[PDB]
């Protein structure tokens, strides 16, 4: 497989967004992975509505700003037969009534694939598919304060993840890393991204709950 | 400047409101611009009271449901030393007695700036300041009935503006202003309209733009 991948250079990834004061990480993770797969299919990069997911995906098991799962979000888009653009259904960092309108649907999906709980499998998927939704353990001060280099936190869990993010690539320092897009704004980390330790015992659980939508 | 800006995703903009059967557009535009500048200053997004402006800004020149201007509303907030929250001083779509109460003030301003009367200066303000109050010519059936794409009306005028609204951003699909209206969420695109940008100061969008200084 390639030793390095960065889907950002290839047009698959929208700018970093900001969840604000709302536990909607899972919705940002899901929209990032679907943005990637819709670009793969159509050649158009269009920002998708996390608000739509937050407001409408309760039946599939999601709890809005109180948490949720990317796979539940992918199931919603399939069940719903669409997902609105960001520009039509803007993010408000709270839960509102479902206002889905098919008029402004710009994405869809046909299911999802859960990747085997192996960093090797995740690497293959990143190389072959595009950006991939992943859960990490993000609940450490070292992660708030991350600015540069490869992130490693000896107290990270490989089993107890709490944060949904998007792997957009991987590589190495000229000491391997995953390239991860967060949803804490561009001021956090390296332009909103973090290089997380790769092939270091599934560090922070990055390969434990990885998935992507089919389109 | 960036080629695209949308302050809604950055926490500067409240949900779309509905003026109902009252010519209070100017008050919704003003509260929008002040909600954005108060967010810029404090990091808190709090919906402000249009009714407080409708009821109380007569001395600064406004005429309640019979019309008004955003700058007169910004002058009121300055003169008054405050503006009540929406939740404290709810909207009734009619003019009442002034019930302003400082206990519930959650906004202030120190003044206000008028933007140079060019779309280039408007673009610079939107990119650097936040949501901007603007006046447009909305009195065309096309606008009345917009749903998607970029709005362009040949019979639109650049000096006969009659409607106050809020520019929250701009971009391209062929450029547009992203404009928050106050006709509820069922109108337009969730309550918004993409208005032609850099096409003959279309509908007079850069003719009377301003924002409060906080
Ligand atoms: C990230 O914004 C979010 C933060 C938590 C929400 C409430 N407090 C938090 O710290 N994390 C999540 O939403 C995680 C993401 C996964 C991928 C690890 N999922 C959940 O917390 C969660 C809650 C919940 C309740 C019912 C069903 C599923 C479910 N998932
Ligand atoms: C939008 O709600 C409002 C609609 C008019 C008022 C009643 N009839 C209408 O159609 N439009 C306004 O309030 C406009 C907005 C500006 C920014 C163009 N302003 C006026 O009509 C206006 C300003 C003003 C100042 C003093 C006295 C009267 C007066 N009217």
């Amino acid at each position: 497989a390639p030793r390095s991948v960065d889907w950002r250079e290839k047009g698959y990834v929208t700018p970093v967004k900001n969840q604000g004061q709302c536990g909607s990480c899972w919705a940002f993770s899901a929209t990032g992975a679907l943005e990637g797969q819709m670009f793969r299919k159509t050649g158009r990069l269009i920002s998708l509505s996390e608000q739509n997911l937050v407001d409408c995906s309760g039946p599939q098991g999601n709890e809005g700003c109180n948490g949720g799962l990317m796979d539940y979000a992918f199931q919603y888009v399939q069940d719903n037969g669409g997902l609105d653009s960001e520009e039509s259904y803007p993010y408000e960092a709270t839960e509102e009534s479902c206002k889905y309108n098919p008029k402004y649907s710009v994405a869809n999906d046909t299911g999802f694939v859960d990747i085997p709980k192996q960093e090797k499998a995740l690497m293959k998927a990143v190389a072959t598919v595009g950006p991939i939704s992943v859960a990490i353990d993000a609940g450490h001060e070292s992660f708030l304060f991350y600015k540069e280099g490869i992130y490693f936190e000896p107290d990270c869990s490989s089993e107890d993840m709490d944060h949904g993010v998007l792997v957009v690539g991987y590589g190495f320092e000229s000491n391997k890393y995953w390239l991860v897009k967060n949803s804490w704004g561009e001021e956090w980390g390296m332009g909103g991204y973090v290089k997380m330790a790769k092939d270091r015992r599934n560090h922070c659980g990055i390969a434990s709950a990885a998935s992507y939508p089919t389109v």
